[PDB]
Formats: C-alpha cells, sequence, structure tokens
C-alpha cells in the first residue's frame, strides 16, 4: 500500500558513481575567503533567506554580487555552497567567486559574478518570439547541465534567471533550494513559488526528481507566450491544483494519482469539479499571436503534463522543433 515508488528516467545513477565527497554536503569543509576584499556599494534587496548587495572586489576592481545568508539550518547553507562549487564552469550556471563571513550578520556571505540583469517586468513586455526561444534554449543548457550533475534546481522562475539582454547573457542563479537527486529519496514538497509548483508537489508526492524543473520551465513559457502572468493563478495551494485541472482536465489528473496510488486531500471534493483537457490554441488571441506558433504549443503540451515521468527531459526539450529557428 501507499505511494507507488518513482525514479527519474535519466541521470538516475549520477550520484552513486561519484565519490561521497560530491553529494555529501554535511561533510564539506568551507574554505573561507577574506571579507575585507569586498566593499558593499548598494543593497539590491532582501528576501526571506538573504540580503543581496552589489559590491566591488577591491583586489581586481571588478563588480560582484554579495548574498548574505540569513541564519537557517547549517545543512541548508553547506548544500548551497557544495552545489555551486560542483556546478561552477557549467553552461549558464552562475559563478560562485568567494565565500566570506560577513562581520555584521556573523553569517556566510556568497560572492557571485555580477550579471547586469533587466528586471522581469521590463523584459516580459519587450522579448520577441525569437528572443523567448533563444533564452529558453539557454535555460535548458543550465538545466540539462545541473540534471546531468545529479542536481535539481527546484526554484526555476524569472527572478532566479539573470538576463543581461544587451550581451544576450543568461545565468541560472539561486541554488538555495537545489538538492542532490538520490533514486527513491522522499523530498520535501514545500519547495518553489505557488504558481510554479508542479502537480507532484500539490498532491504531496515526495519521490519527485529533475522533471519538477521542467514543469516550472513550462509555467514560465506559458505565462510569456500567452501574456497571462502567472499562467496558473491559484489563490492558495489547493486552488493552484484546481487552476491546473481547468486546463489539463480532471480525467488525466485522476489517471496520474491512480498510477502512483495517491489520494487527493478530501477538501478537493467541494472545489475540484469535472474539467475537460483544453486545446492549447484556446489561450491564443490577437495580443499574443506574435509569440505563439504550432511548435511553441506542441512544446508547451510536452512540458505541462501531470505525470512527471511523461514530461520532456531537458536534453529532449533541446531537440524540439520550437528551437529549430534559434541560431546555434
Ligand atoms: N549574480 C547576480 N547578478 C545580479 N543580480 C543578482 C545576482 N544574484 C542575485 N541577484 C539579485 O538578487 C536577488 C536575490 O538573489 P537569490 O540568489 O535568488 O536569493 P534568494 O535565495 O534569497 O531568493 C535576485 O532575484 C536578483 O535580483
Ligand atoms: N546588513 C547585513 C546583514 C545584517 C544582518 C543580517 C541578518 C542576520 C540575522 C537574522 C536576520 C538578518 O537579516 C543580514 Cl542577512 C545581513
Ligand atoms: N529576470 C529576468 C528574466 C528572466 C527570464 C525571462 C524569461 C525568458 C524566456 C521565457 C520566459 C521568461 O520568463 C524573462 Cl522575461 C526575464
Ligand atoms: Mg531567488
Ligand atoms: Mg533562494
Amino acid at each position: 500500500s501507499g505511494p507507488v515508488p518513482s525514479r527519474a528516467r535519466v541521470y538516475t545513477d549520477v550520484n552513486t558513481h561519484r565519490p561521497s565527497e560530491y553529494w555529501d554536503y554535511e561533510s564539506h569543509v568551507v574554505e573561507w575567503g577574506n571579507q575585507d576584499d569586498y566593499q558593499l556599494v548598494r543593497k539590491l534587496g532582501r528576501g526571506k533567506y538573504s540580503e543581496v548587495f552589489e559590491a566591488i572586489n577591491i583586489t581586481n576592481n571588478e563588480k560582484v554580487v554579495v548574498k548574505i545568508l540569513k541564519p537557517v539550518a547549517a545543512a541548508k547553507i553547506k548544500r548551497e555552497i557544495k552545489i555551486l562549487e560542483n556546478l561552477r564552469g557549467g553552461p549558464n550556471i552562475i559563478t560562485l567567486a568567494d565565500i566570506v563571513k560577513d562581520p555584521v550578520s556573523r553569517t556566510p556571505a556568497l560572492v557571485f559574478e555580477h550579471v547586469n540583469n533587466t528586471d522581469f517586468k521590463q523584459l516580459y513586455q519587450t522579448l520577441t518570439d525569437y528572443d523567448i526561444r533563444f533564452y529558453m534554449y539557454e535555460i535548458l543548457k543550465a538545466l540539462d547541465y545541473c540534471h546531468s550533475m545529479g542536481i535539481m534546481h527546484r526554484d526555476v522562475k524569472p527572478h532566479n534567471v539573470m538576463i543581461d539582454h544587451e550581451h544576450r547573457k543568461l545565468r541560472l542563479i539561486d541554488w538555495g533550494l537545489a538538492e542532490f537527486y538520490h533514486p527513491g529519496q522522499e523530498y520535501n514538497v514545500r519547495v518553489a513559488s505557488r504558481y510554479f509548483k508542479g502537480p507532484e508537489l500539490l498532491v504531496d508526492y515526495q519521490m519527485y526528481d529533475y522533471s519538477l524543473d521542467m514543469w516550472s520551465l513550462g509555467c514560465m513559457l506559458a505565462s510569456m507566450i500567452f501574456r497571462k502572468e502567472p499562467f496558473f493563478h491559484g489563490h492558495d495551494n489547493y486552488d493552484q491544483l484546481v487552476r491546473i485541472a481547468k486546463v489539463l482536465g480532471t480525467e488525466d489528473l485522476y489517471d496520474y494519482i491512480d498510477k502512483y496510488n495517491i489520494e487527493l486531500d478530501p477538501r478537493f471534493n467541494d472545489i475540484l469539479g469535472r474539467h475537460s483537457r483544453k486545446r492549447w490554441e484556446r489561450f491564443v488571441h490577437s495580443e499574443n499571436q506574435h509569440l505563439v506558433s504550432p511548435e511553441a504549443l506542441d512544446f508547451l503540451d510536452k512540458l505541462l503534463r501531470y505525470d512527471h515521468q511523461s514530461r520532456l527531459t531537458a536534453r529532449e526539450a533541446m531537440e524540439h522543433p520550437y528551437f529549430y529557428t534559434v541560431v546555434k
């Protein structure tokens, strides 16, 4: 009885054929740099987990970004550091330049390469059909890379993707929620922002994998091409599932939970209803027609699936006709 187990269909074995030192983040010894090499210039902002500053590395006069971590479990801090070090040099992965102890917070401060990012609210309004495909391809390079390195990002969304549009430079940042994929491991479902949450998280299916990032990628794509921000606009985690079911339909949702022997929360009884799966051309109108194409719709169809096992992997997504027009 209970949930039917699941494994990723790709990169299942990456972490077992690597030394324990690679994925065992708890045993990692942090090599501390010197906080005096960095001078804070301006606060970019503060979120739930960190305060971020633009800074200058006074040893080479280069612009950097300093992420001062708020106190959390020491395990969560070493996980971020180990993943960043393991992924360093990878295509479109942010470079971790240093780790210092901030004198004021008494917490680790991660120093990154600076990316001159255009805010989401501005790029969202100007990206062309061509630019969207180009940037989606750059994201897929980062995701196939971290997945092939046995890591799932788990927080893919626009504010975690830096774009320097003038230089067509993209970097996938914020590896604070990222984890090592271990076949059969039960993970915490309290990851990602509500609108980006995969069905596996919303139905409390813990044995998820890299394919969670493909759902989030699909949510970003739908919002962009259809001009509907966010695409699945739930008022809460339960309504989030209802919003998805109104597009993907209730019959495939029941096939998904029956395949994995998942039981819906009984509060879905008063709110879920019965919904047909909708054709993607329904979301097309005269204000988004220039961002949509049969290739974009077919690609979206293959990412936004309830069954995490049925979604395109990052490598398959890169082979899709949607990217044929992108100069490679
Ligand atoms: N390398 C960077 N270049 C430019 N801006 C950055 C960089 N790293 C972070 N930022 C900015 O700071 C914000 C917070 O960074 P992030 O790593 O996502 O922290 P958190 O885990 O607290 O969300 C980002 O959304 C972005 O606006
Ligand atoms: N201005 C530098 C700084 C000082 C204190 C904290 C801090 C430290 C502990 C708890 C919460 C916090 O905001 C942080 Cl993250 C940064
Ligand atoms: N933080 C800047 C940013 C990152 C990704 C995208 C993006 C790019 C391609 C497709 C969907 C997207 O949301 C945009 Cl519009 C802006
Ligand atoms: Mg972030
Ligand atoms: Mg984060």
